[PDB]
């Protein structure tokens, strides 16, 4: 029993976190076989920033210029290329702690674990979504870019998050591991924002199904709903469409407790248009969407790596 | 900026993570030196938990009957013996991977990241607390005994709770690493039960630091209030009491916002007696307190946004 927000263990990734520094900036970087991963934006100044040519600033860079700490131990770059926004670095040595790996590209809604970093030292773990406005609520400090998201599939670590910046609101923006950035952001120091956010409907039903398993039923009711109906409600709440695929997905749930997914959408939308009434749901007065149906069927069956 | 329920990474305690078999029975270990911990009740059939007799269930054991296995590697044990509520399996490898690490016993409000572990395999990581009535809401399934708590502060781990068992109202227990248990808990499948829980104020107050750290500051009021009329308020709502000791804790926290302890108790004393009327505190709209003023200063700013 219990529902916590969970992480992947972190391990495979700790004996991969390098600290990378240019000049007077230092940030993190990801030592995958002979190769460096870090933000490009390392090789600037704060006045580069405003409006920087990363190529022309790369240029008069030479490969002594970058020094790279793993532990204790000094690396020595042998070559150094640009690709999108990250900078790679080519190294002497192969990490011997190099796991199984993939670099794959998420979309909104799905979750992942940010192993937060400081002067290439692992500082904590937490778990994450990818918000439909392509930000993510994060908790990051200076010194924080080059931190990495991701999941573990079997034994296989996909990574699927580097950590670039803050914006105004607080909230953070990144790029995949081959340098393009989740939502419309670039790398420069100029006027950004992050869009209006919406609410990740099949997360939100997932969770409701995890509170259900845990024997939280005091929302369910006799009802039920047409997908038309129930997107037309979601729509005036700021939720994300519910797609057929997604029914899909909550199938084995669905299964499992005996509650069809538009049974769940009827519980859903008196929650939305009545509020909990001073009630709770595994212990949140909010409707949690962070979690996925995958999620919740690895937590609720205790799958290990 | 930001602020999120954060643990330790893992990595130390993953290395660690053996799978211990008697039997029929399987949970999992903590491979430390040459020495694997485990709940003594893996050596019990389900029929011998009512009242089991440890001293003679473990005399009837010889070293071939607990099964060690590593990965893939079966470890050789070369001794056993009880302390307490755990079980010491003398082995004839020593760990490779053991980190620096400590033994260390904590009070309930302390906080500790979880590696939740089935068949020796860890599965997950997730930051719990010690509640008040000595229990903790975890997240655990059949198979998760043995499971380790820590905290990891600077570089050496810090071990402060093994998994033994899941009371009725789906609550967690269990022991420190020395095998006495944290609350009047035994391990025993006699009837047992979770006292009446209270929230953490000494935490709650550090939260509400941490907001204003953040840049949040609209349930701060004009008022101030005394430690004994701030108690007798929330003793009410099922609140801990707060001492002068945990006056003293959030002093670090008072100086660097400008809000006095007492004043920040002043707010606190009208959020219960209001509600948040629609609004949010950090992404939450109930009071939180499994932080405490320890983990806000390790995860927050050191300037307040003003
Ligand atoms: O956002 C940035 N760094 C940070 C990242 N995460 C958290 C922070 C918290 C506080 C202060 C800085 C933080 C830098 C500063 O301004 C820019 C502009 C563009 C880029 Cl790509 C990167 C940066
Ligand atoms: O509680 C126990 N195991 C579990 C632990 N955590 C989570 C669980 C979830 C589901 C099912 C079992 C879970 C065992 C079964 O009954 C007893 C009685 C006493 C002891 Cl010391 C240990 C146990
Ligand atoms: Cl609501
Ligand atoms: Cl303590």
């Amino acid at each position: 029993s219990g529902f916590r927000k969970m992480a992947f263990p972190s391990g495979k990734v700790e004996g991969c976190m390098v600290q990378v520094t240019c000049g007077t900036t230092t940030l993190n970087g990801l030592w995958l076989d002979d190769v460096v991963y870090c933000p490009r934006h390392v090789i600037c100044t704060s006045e580069d920033m405003l409006n920087p040519n990363y190529e022309d600033l790369l240029i008069r860079k030479s490969n002594h210029n970058f020094l790279v700490q793993a532990g204790n131990v000094q690396l020595r770059v042998i070559g150094h290329s640009m690709q999108n926004c990250v900078l790679k670095l080519k190294v002497d040595t192969a990490n011997p702690k190099t796991p199984k790996y993939k670099f794959v590209r998420i979309q909104p809604g799905q979750t992942f674990s940010v192993l937060a970093c400081y002067n290439g030292s692992p500082s904590g773990v937490y778990q994450c979504a990818m918000r439909p406005n392509f930000t993510i609520k994060g908790s990051f400090l200076n010194g924080s870019c080059g931190s990495v998201g991701f999941n573990i599939d079997y034994d296989c670590v996909s990574f699927c998050y580097m950590h670039h910046m803050e914006l105004p609101t607080g909230v953070h923006a990144g790029t995949d591991l081959e340098g393009n950035f989740y939502g419309p952001f670039v790398d420069r120091q100029t006027a950004q924002a992050a869009g209006t956010d919406t609410t990740i409907t099949v997360n939100v039903l997932a969770w409701l199904y995890a509170a259900v398993i845990n024997g939280d039923r005091w929302f369910l009711n006799r009802f039920t709903t047409t997908l038309n109906d129930f997107n037309l409600v979601a729509m005036k709440y700021n939720y994300e469409p519910l797609t057929q695929d997604h029914v899909d997905i909550l199938g084995p749930l669905s299964a499992q407790t005996g509650i069809a997914v538009l049974d769940m959408c009827a519980s859903l939308k008196e929650l939305l248009q009545n509020g909990m009434n001073g009630r709770t749901i595994l212990g949140s007065a909010l409707l949690e969407d962070e979690f996925t149906p995958f999620d919740v069927v690895r937590q609720c069956s205790g799958v290990t790596f």
